[PDB]
């Protein structure tokens, strides 16, 4: 009985930031500041631990008392796919409050639990495809900062600068709301102009763009893509539209990939493949509620002979990449030129995806996800 | 480097069994005699071992030394994906010799490994689902033994003695070539109502019939099936037509299960879940290529809302439908009146799939795939 789960926890603590976040949800450099930031554990009778990091209204007393703990306490950790759909069948019924979310953060603890139990690393349990794998430099939001993301030029700069970091792929995300001016397709599209003049034609583009344009904005976007020899267009429209989508790939000839943002899991995304609305497929451990759920995703894809790429950083989407092969790529980012992403968090002791000069990012060998927490730090900046 | 792989082995020994196949591959209870079994076994550096059993020739020389070894030997075991993947592309070339059997044993073996090296159940490190299981029993073909499987009524009274030992559902195969008169579409009928009669309505019923029968015979089949409730048809023509079950499917009212023989693993039964082909999907550890494979295709049929029944009895099945949720039964079988399953076999100290009077198969809490393997007897019965 050394496997039943006896404790969730959840330690609410300071960390420090120069990211923020605008009031429609994206990303820009600012003031170095304190963000409040959570993590959530998992201990089991013989004391082992997991551990995930999210956002603290995303495991707040409601949910973890409500939902979380009725599902997990008493149970043998290991039985994640139980567990998993436990919580799955719970949130019809939780007033919108128990989200996709929430089931991420648990399941993914629960993986890091099992890893660390077993000393294996994640991605070696489920059973491994690659220990390395190529990332693209995933550019942040466009901002109205000089010398930051303002102009279709600072694209261009900043990409030059990633091709001499190693990456052999980049990733712009244009201009949204609330940038004054923004959405514009005709500056979107300067952009990837710029971008594509600087690398030349041997590297690989992607742009993800304002996510709300209309149909005919989005085919106005994809067809000047297609000048540029960009790899894949991402998001352009609202993905509540699954038949916008099969209009907007039967009409491009560039690859659409989706869905990121959209519900129902790997459910809604087979009805994605089913309907020829994009050409890649897409899953994130946070975008369908897991690790688990991340797997059955990318194991759907490859069934059709169809790539899924992976959203997101960090070590649990890291670890979905190196576990499969129809993924070409790791999400590294979001990247900015006024910040250092290889100075990682002050969370964590060292980076979960250290990247070498030729654009390869190393999986840590290290148990469970791999994250190397500072727990003294954590300790030292408690809030709640 | 203790992960790594140092050697793969093949011993052939003799095992004694009353179970004969026809010269179509179909089993039969005939007299006792011996028969050549092979055990797979792949070690590592530090001397832990992975087991698994299939018939010699899938694992003969030939096929070790020329592809088996050059793709395991060298390698960290735990790398299930990247070994799965380069050995299923060398099957192209192979001339015909390397087969999702081989596949099969050889991704088992290394599950195996994975499981008694960690001390785990292969279901607990997949991620566990459910600790028990309901069985259906699966009935032999049917043949010309007088009080076996000759009759309708013999059906009918194996059926009883079944819903006795606990079985909550029960799947008959009836007759086939070379049984002298086989097939006859009104005889399966006779038999099926035979069983429903003796049964009553509140156990389940199933059919896997002969299995080239043409579309006009396997409508007409489906149709009295229909008539006596039965939950599926299975099998009834060959799955090389796939535009077959579609037209099948579409007609019968009766749920279409399959397809079980086809090859293209769960590439090829995503196809057969786009065009319809069947209303509950199949899978097999022996017929897509191993545990990995069989995990992608029932992840595949779960996108889709569809339950997929897994195709044989034997610890590797087991784990898969231990470790998912959209797989109604374990299939216990094939049975006999003439032998006793329970007994198990020689090379066994103990039973892989035991049921309880309620008819639920409990997975054994050992590790690996579990299989209590008698080493000695195996060292006593040596072939090569
Ligand atoms: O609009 C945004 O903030 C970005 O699209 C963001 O969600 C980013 O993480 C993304 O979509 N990457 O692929
Ligand atoms: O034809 C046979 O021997 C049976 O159909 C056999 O393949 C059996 O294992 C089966 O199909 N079970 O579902
Ligand atoms: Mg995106
Ligand atoms: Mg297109
Ligand atoms: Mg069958
Ligand atoms: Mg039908």
């Amino acid at each position: 009985s050394h496997m039943i789960i006896t404790d969730v926890e959840v330690r609410v603590f300071r960390t420090t930031t120069r990211r923020h976040s605008d009031s429609a949800g994206h990303a820009h450099p600012g003031p170095a500041h304190q963000v409040e930031q959570a993590m959530l554990t998992v201990r089991t009778e013989d004391g082992q631990e997991g551990h995930s990091f999210t956002a603290p209204e995303i495991v707040r007393p409601h949910v973890i008392e409500k939902f979380v703990k009725k599902v997990l306490i008493g149970e043998d950790h290991r039985d994640r796919e139980r567990l998993w759909q436990d919580l799955a069948h719970w949130q019809r019924g939780s007033a919108a409050q128990l989200t996709d979310r929430t089931l991420a953060v648990v399941d993914c603890a629960l993986w890091d639990l099992a890893g660390r139990s077993l000393g294996q690393p994640v991605y070696k349990l489920i059973g491994g495809y690659r220990d390395k794998v190529l990332a693209y430099g995933s550019i942040m939001c466009g901002d109205e900062l000089e010398g930051g993301l303002a102009t279709p030029e600072d694209y261009g700069r900043f990409a030059e600068t990633l091709v001499k970091r190693g990456y052999k792929g980049i990733k712009l995300h244009t201009w949204m709301p609330p940038v004054s001016w923004a959405p514009d397709v005709k500056m979107d599209l300067k952009a990837c102009a710029a971008v594509r003049e600087a690398v030349g034609p041997d590297i690989r583009l992607m742009i993800d763009a304002f996510h709300w344009y209309s149909r005919t904005d989005a085919l106005a976007l994809g067809r000047g893509l297609e000048k540029l020899g960009f790899d894949w267009i991402e998001e352009p429209m609202d993905e509540q539209s699954l038949s916008s989508y099969k209009w907007l790939s039967d009409n491009l000839d560039i690859p659409v990939v989706g869905p990121e943002s959209a519900a129902g899991k790997h459910w809604h995304r087979a009805e994605w493949i089913k309907a020829g609305a994009c050409d890649i497929l897409r899953t994130g451990v946070n975008d369908v509620g897991g690790i688990t759920p991340a797997l059955k995703t990318m194991h759907l894809a490859e069934a059709f002979g169809m790539e899924c790429e992976v959203h997101g950083n960090t070590a649990m989407n890291l670890h979905v990449v190196a576990a499969t092969k129809n993924c070409r790529w790791y999400e590294r980012g979001l990247l900015h030129p006024f910040l250092e992403y290889d100075d990682g968090h002050d969370y964590l002791k060292s980076l979960s995806d250290p990247m070498d000069r030729d654009g390869f990012v190393h999986v840590p060998d290290r148990p469970g996800l791999g994250e190397d927490i500072d727990f003294t730090f954590i300790d030292n900046n408690r809030v709640r």
